[PDB]
Parts: C-alpha cells; structure tokens; sequence
C-alpha cells in the first residue's frame, strides 16, 4: 500500500487512503472500511466531486466524535466519459482570465460532473434518437469566465442523436465524426442543466438534470429528483437498489456552494457499497458507502 496525501479539506487524520485502493476511517465511532477497488487508483487533486464526497465523510466520522449484487452497469457497456477533451469540444470557450488566476483563455470549459454524469447515463440507455424541445438560459452574471451578457441555447429540438458515433469512451484519435457526435451531446446536456462554465463547471443538479432529462430528452415520465432527508436509510437504499435490479444506472450528487457535485451509482457489491463512476475518466472508480454514519438522486431514469 502507498498513502496518498489528500491535503486541503482531507488534510487530517479522519480518514486515510492508500493504493486497487482502500479507504480506512481513523475512528471506530465509524465504519472502518468506507471504500475500496481492486483497480485503478484513488485521487482527488483538481477533481471536486470526488472531493466534496470525501469532505462529507469526514464530517461524518467527526459527528461520529460525539457518541443483491449488481455488477457495474457502466462497465458493462464501456462507458467512461470525462470533462476535458474530447467531451468538451463544443463547450463555451473561455474568454476572461478571473483577476488573481492562471489564464485559461482560448480552452474549453469542463463539462461538469452535472453533465458528465448524466451523459453516460444516456449512452447506457442509448436515448433518445430525437431530441424534444430546445432550451435556452442566461449565464450567471457573476461568471468571471465570460464576456456578459451571455445567452446560451442548444437546439435539442432538432438533434438526431446517432449513438452509433457517440463512443462509450474515448481514446484520442478520433474523427470528427465520433468527437462531434460526443461532443454534441455533452454540449446539450449542459445547457440543459443551466451549466456554469469555468475550468471547473457548476450546475444545481438534480433539479434540473430531472427536468431537462423528460423535457428536453424525453424519458420516462418515472423519471424524478428524491431528496435524502426523505427517506430512512432502508427505503433509501431499498430505492437505489431496485434501480439497479433493474438496470438503471443512478444520477447521485452532493451539494456545495458551486452546486451539485454529481457522479453515477451503477453497481453494488452486496456488503452495503455502491460502484461509482466519478466521470473522470474511470480514477478513483470503486465502491463506496453512502455515508460513513444535502444529497440527492435522480431515479426512474428509462426510456
């Protein structure tokens, strides 16, 4: 095993990581194993999903002070999507260099999980073949990124979305055909969410990743947001895996000040983890608890 040295908000002695991968709490007031895989490695430098998750669990542990099998669904069909290149091809170029940052000017913005979350959720799903209804939005006058005022739109009503060309992953070298395919999508599915661009893009999530999917892409009117603090552990869990019994990969977020930290729950190991696919290419994938004891889902998602 070698240790990774988390730093910022993970910079304590709650929780440690070591390289597969592990994930030990450093208080028996709490579960002691929280995550693991026997691939890959674990990493959360520039990635704030996997960041705003691990910060929770830390606060968990620190609360702590006070006292069926499901093979990745994703996996199965090779779906890992990213933020950067290719994925963001047709995602708005930024423009300002936010005062006191290294210039990002002439790059693409990210995704965000938002949309990288939801894409692959689609791909599993290769849905739909026609796109519903277009969809417009104003970015965030504070966006220090663009030019302002700034209107985005996407034209989904016109898509003829060819699954065929949008690539369960990419490699690097490929046509234009399939890197316009993907980024399309990506593209679409941002714009959807009322995506703030940046180096790192936020959108609130689940509210919007619920509408935008019936709306604008027309899935299954099953299709909805369920909030945590309205469910007991059990029936929580209990919804998450019928989900799973039914083939339907989980839209799964937490909440910081930028929005929802998103990522997609497609697998279970039957010890109470969950697969996760932090969109990041396939770093820091495994399985993860829900909690180590203002998260959300998206659920129902079919054509």
């Amino acid at each position: 095993l070698d240790k990774v040295n988390l730093g910022g908000e993970l910079s304590g002695s709650n929780m440690y990581v070591y390289n597969g991968f592990v994930i030990v709490s450093g208080d028996k007031r709490s579960p002691e194993i929280l995550g693991y895989s026997t691939s890959g490695s674990f990493d959360v430098n520039g990635k704030e999903n996997i960041a705003s998750f691990m910060e929770s669990y830390v606060e968990q542990i620190k609360e702590n002070k006070k006292l069926p099998v499901v093979k990745s669904l994703l996996d199965s069909k090779g779906i890992h999507y990213n933020q950067g290149n290719p994925y963001n091809l047709l995602t708005p170029v930024i423009e300002k260099v936010k005062p006191g940052e290294q210039s990002f000017v002439g790059q693409h913005a990210a995704t965000g999980s938002v949309a990288t979350a939801t894409a692959q959720i689609m791909k599993y799903h290769n849905y739909p073949n026609k796109g519903l209804k277009d969809y417009t939005y104003t970015l965030s006058s504070n966006n220090p990124y663009f030019n302002h005022p700034k209107n985005l739109f996407a034209a989904i009503s016109t898509r003829q979305y060819n699954w065929n060309n949008i690539l369960p992953t990419y490699s690097g070298r490929e046509s234009n055909v399939q890197k316009m395919a993907i980024s399309e999508l990506m593209a679409d599915v941002g714009i959807s969410v009322d995506m703030d661009y940046g180096p790192s893009s936020g959108s609130a999530g689940s509210s919007r990743v619920q509408r935008a999917l019936k709306e604008n892409f027309g899935y299954n009117q099953s299709v909805h947001q369920i909030n945590r603090g309205d469910f007991s552990k059990q029936d929580w869990e209990a919804q998450i895996d019928k989900e799973l019994s039914q083939n339907q990969p989980v839209y799964y977020q937490g909440v910081g000040k930028v929005g929802g930290h998103a990522f997609v729950i497609d697998g279970a190991d039957g010890r109470n983890f969950y697969h996760v696919n932090w969109g990041w290419g396939g770093v820091s994938d495994g399985f993860f608890r829900l909690d180590a004891l203002y998260q959300s889902a998206v659920v129902g998602i079919k054509p």
